[PDB]
């Protein structure tokens, strides 16, 4: 499917990030991984697959450490045909309570990042003229909720970042378009949820509790559901998918 | 892959019903066709893939037509799995110009049968536990163009239908989606094409799509086709109730 | 405001429609009424604001009829200045087991009654060059809920209908533009509410109940609010406002 | 009739924030202007509508600046009860050549000075039991345009912080909402329209207009503060973290 192909995913020592760089080395791409922690366990798991593997511990929130991480790529494997922006990190607070560096750390890390992302990609798509940038936002891309004024600010510029992106890029063969999920199992989510089995209570009874207000499914969206989305919209079926923001999210955005 | 599904798609004697049906055939899932000209040729198209196809001639604009579809799809191969609710029409006029039969045509067709469909089709769904309905409306059921009154509306009406429909079916194996392409090279966009040209017909038919598709580049009924498979496999469950635009840019400006 | 402009309001001799015809009258707007039962009352109403008015009984699901109204605006008042298309009705079952006269109702009076009233306002509209139509939707015409599969698909189309006619009047004087609004307090929810108080209950609590779900301000929509808005639509700073769909909704479509 | 309520407009030394500044001002509210120049023909703009004006120079890419204006506001006049977000500004390159000190800038300004007027405002207008918090966005915090990167992010930005704090105050007398201009003839535009004719300067202007906006007509500064003044009106209470355009068509195609 991609093989001959350089994947980055940001975020990808673990969760969602990890979920999609596992689908794309499952399908013969070449992954360049990012985040925290060892990372030689997250290498062994898309090593096994028969594909090549490299990691940068940036934080992209330090536009060096973003340059430094895209550098290892150009070094590690000639460029990124495929980048997967996947951010970063949330806080929650009312809007006139909500903390000045709580604020800087979310835009930084889940928009800004992703300019940055993008402007040292690109080059190189349009050389090989063949590329894809896929910005992992969220349903709060499209929709607001109480306390999270940052991160649906940073998510819907994301969205719109992705509009302006897809229509420069329209007329090569390079796409940029955005997934939007709503609740994803991540392994936060998953040790919230632990948490309460832990204290005795029912797993699938927390789940249900968490998903009640917003995700009319009760169903958890999953990495490897995300994945397989990111390796559709890199198959010759995306090539006139262009600046789109499509959601996965258990009917959150239909109401 | 689909294999042991059964797939209905409407309109599915040319055009995007018919490279929809290709790929769901090559997936390998039977196929009800449906539409007007001679079956043959959608027929020989779909066997090709080594499954079984049938081809039922219902005008969706009557109700009791679109009850006897469903209703041998019930006693070929045992009800359908996913439904692709494809045919549809187009009429361009001012809207203080544009005829009261077309209006009434496209709303019979480009919604209400859709809503029919859907009906007919969700309770044996429900009743195995599993299904997709995937609603083929357009970039103008999120915007309009001039003289498209009655589409867009209609388009608008499928792209609400099918919130409604994704909400309502959410607790289920049951999905429910609308993709929304931008232009394709069809006898639909044909017309349109030599409307403008009657001039160079090429010249016609690149600013036909320049003035709307930034990428000057049409979709095409594969890419399309691909999109619904996508969305049958286990990586659609959980998409419901969305509207996903393939459409070169269009809905991005 | 409005003295020397006449104003067609569709469902007006209640409700939404009247609260819409008053603000209109008061602004001295002549008023075509249209809607069921005696309308000496509704009339009266109106012309207590020093202004004329005319009524007629068109059910607007019978072309002939929607037909009859406007040859009644055109003999009275010499044709319709500003449109105001706003309607009928609901019906709540899963679509599975949506009565089909039902759906071929709902669609009749909320969406083809708009393609109807508007093909027949708009040329006199032009020749004046001056009009203003204004398509009285709802948030469920940009999102759906449960057992309403006719209403969301009707006034979607209506709101796809009203940006048509927004672009094909856009290079001229005339514009057309939807209101979206939710929750409002009209005689069917006042009496819902009046009901729950006759047998004891409290009417705000009544209130809050049925808003809680969809309308985060458990406030209403008033009447009064659409038709200051309506007014604001019809007013010069309306001239740039084409083909909208403005939200009125006590932050129903936010989340 | 917003007689004994004190309006902020952020940006108001020109362009927009001027236009809206003197429909708040002729509808009686006192002003606190901001932005950069010559703030004297801003002020007598305001006073001859028979109000109070004071002109604070902060440069909102400083919070403490931000700060210092807020501060002012509350010793002045008591704080603010109206508080339009409108200053911004524009750079145009493509993404992969956009200056990252421009992305930062505006960002900075267009996006995360809506926030700090924001956080900075409410608790008062919360504490005194009424407020309007409009932000100033764009048809671009709803669509793309090629060049506009950091401009489209921010605006799509300030439209999704406006349905959170719209959601945040809902049970409250404040509402926070944002009006989405298309076109509106300032110096902002100009710019545009000049770099554009590097060739007639109308001529450029009439197709800048023409690619996006439908009507061949620009907005204007007064036709906006118009809009303002009505969401600041009773009728507006129950219009609560909304977008709405006044965009000659702009994003009806
Ligand atoms: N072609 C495009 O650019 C474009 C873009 C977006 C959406 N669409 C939508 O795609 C769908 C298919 O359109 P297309 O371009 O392939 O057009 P097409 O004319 O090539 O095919 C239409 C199909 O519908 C059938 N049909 C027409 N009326 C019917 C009726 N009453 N009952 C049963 N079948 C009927 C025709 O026989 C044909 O099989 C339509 O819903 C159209 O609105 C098309
Ligand atoms: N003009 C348009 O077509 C258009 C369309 C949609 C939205 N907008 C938005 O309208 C708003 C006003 O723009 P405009 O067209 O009037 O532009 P303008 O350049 O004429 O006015 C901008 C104002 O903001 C001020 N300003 C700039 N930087 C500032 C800073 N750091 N701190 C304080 N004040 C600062 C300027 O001094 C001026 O008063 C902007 O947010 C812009 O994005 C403009």
């Amino acid at each position: 499917t991609l093989k001959g192909k350089t994947a980055l995913v940001t975020g990808s020592t673990s969760g969602i990030g990890l979920g999609i760089a596992q689908v794309l080395a499952r399908a013969g791409a070449n992954i360049v991984l990012n985040g925290f922690g060892d990372p030689a366990p997250a290498l062994a798991e898309i090593a096994r697959h028969g594909v090549k593997a490299v990691h940068h511990p940036a934080d992209l929130s330090d536009v060096a450490q973003i340059e430094a991480l895209f550098a290892l790529a150009e070094r590690e494997f000639g460029g990124v045909d495929i980048l997967v922006n996947n951010a970063g990190i949330q806080h929650v607070a009312p809007v006139e309570q909500f903390p000045l560096e709580s604020w800087d750390k979310i835009i930084a890390l889940n928009l800004s990042a992703v300019f940055h992302g993008t402007r040292l990609a690109l080059p190189g798509m349009r050389a090989r003229n063949w590329g894809r940038i896929i910005n992992i936002a969220s349903v709060h891309g499209l929709v607001g909720s109480t306390g999270k004024a940052a991160y649906v600010a940073a998510k819907h510029g994301v969205v719109g970042l992705t509009k302006v992106v897809g229509l420069e890029t329209a007329t090569s063969n390079v796409t940029c378009n955005a997934i939007c999920p709503g609740w994803v199992l991540t392994p936060l989510v998953q040790k919230q949820i632990d948490d309460r089995a832990a204290n005795g209570g029912d797993p699938l009874q927390a789940q249900h509790d968490l998903l009640a207000e917003k995700q009319p499914s009760l169903a958890f969206v999953t990495p490897e559901h995300l994945g397989e989305l990111v390796l559709f919209l890199c198959s010759e079926a995306g090539s006139q998918v262009r600046g789109a923001a499509w959601n996965v999210d258990g009917g959150w955005l239909a109401q």
